[PDB]
């Protein structure tokens, strides 16, 4: 049943929109710049979620068309490492550092759950055929979506009162994430006319379980390092 | 048993040790320092080599006694990033950058197989059986033995002529790399289907190394000034 596999989508996604780390971040009594402490956190993932677009889900060798969509998919978020780098400069927190020091905060065990999610996606997705893929990619960027919907909320606050362009904790992502190339078929829509087998329907509930039980585990680790860096605010420039 | 198997393993090693970039490393007439051009590039490695011994090869919640003799094998493997941090200081690598460079330069497309080999061996190893896992830890195991022989070379040179003790590219090094695992394939009797697998195994796991090593060609060429800047004690 495909219909139970969107809806248990739409169930883990209205239990991880409650995470205290979002309640945090939608909270305007806070400073912008305390709510976006988390922020360096996000480079353990957002270059590694650039590869797995790249070179785990793509295959540009393939003649299968469902596949094509998937690649087209990549093709967009692909792109958005560059944006994570735009505002990790902007908000202060593209320090400078010893070589070492760089390395050690990226596996820090800290961020051992952010920094292997988009590692335990590929791994996940590699023996899939392409529609089961498409209920990774949907699930993941379902989860993406509520994060990104709580961080454009300090963002844009700095961004305007900054008078800068951000990029990445920024509503322009969100509606990016939201929408779909112009031409190309939603994957949500050719999900809700798939039937799926009684084993693809076990699969997918799966899949949906392992990617949200994952982003569960990366906020976990944003909330304590936002515990762990409770002064580290981010430290913008007014232009 | 499994002699095809080991053999094509050995194979594979004569062919990987001829690669010009350790006849480039094992050439004393050059300068040690300008031998180990290509030791910043280990940095998109090392430490995923230690979370691929960590989280992928473990598993401590295993009771199958194969997997519990990969669980303390990686045990030893788990240590090497410290070692690896510790000569990229010694060799004067670890230098002051933004933030933002160390990424761009990890994740850098010059470096993309360097990046993705302990990536690709943990995809090629998670539905694999322990017998099946030990073939693929046992062909990464013998392509890093050249390496590292190689790289040993130049390595003790600078450890020598500075009095400081090397840890990663240095002959401790190489001597523990040298509860078998290649003790259990001599043993293991596999099917037709499995000895086609640990096939597939040995040939991904030395080619994707392959693909490192030239990658560490291209970026000697690139960076043929930046030669490595030890300091004697
Ligand atoms: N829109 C995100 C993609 C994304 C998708 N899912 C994500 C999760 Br779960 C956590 C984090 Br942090 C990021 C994501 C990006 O462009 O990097
Ligand atoms: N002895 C290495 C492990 C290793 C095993 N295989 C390796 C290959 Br192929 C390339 C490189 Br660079 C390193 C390895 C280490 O501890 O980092
Ligand atoms: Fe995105
Ligand atoms: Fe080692
Ligand atoms: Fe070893």
């Amino acid at each position: 049943m495909m219909k139970a596999i969107l809806q248990l989508i739409l169930e883990k996604r209205q239990e991880f929109e409650k995470l205290p780390c979002f309640e945090f971040v939608r909270d305007e009594t806070i400073s912008p710049e305390e709510r976006l402490i988390l922020y360096p956190c996000i480079a353990a993932f957002a270059l590694n979620f650039r590869d797995l677009n790249r070179y785990d889900y793509r295959d540009d060798n393939s003649s299968d068309y469902y596949q094509k969509i998937i690649n087209i998919h990549t093709q967009e978020d692909a792109k958005h490492w560059e944006w994570f780098l735009n505002d990790l400069e902007l908000l202060g927190f593209d320090k400078t550092m010893r070589f070492s020091e760089a390395l050690r905060f990226v596996w820090s065990d800290d961020l051992l759950h952010t920094r292997r999610l988009c590692h335990n996606i590929a791994v996940l997705s590699h023996d899939l055929e392409p529609v089961m893929k498409m209920v990774v990619i949907e699930a993941m960027e379902t989860a993406g979506l509520v994060i990104f919907h709580a961080l454009a909320k300090p963002g844009e606050s700095i961004a305007k009162a900054t008078r800068r362009k951000y990029l990445y904790v920024a509503d322009s992502h969100v509606e990016v994430e939201t929408g779909h190339a112009v031409g190309t078929e939603n994957i949500i829509t050719i999900l809700e006319q798939t039937q799926l087998s009684s084993e693809q329907e076990e699969k997918a509930k799966e899949i949906v379980n392992k990617v949200f039980q994952w982003s569960t585990n990366l906020i976990g680790e944003f909330e304590r390092y936002v515990k762990a860096h409770r002064s580290e605010k981010a430290q913008p420039t007014a232009a």
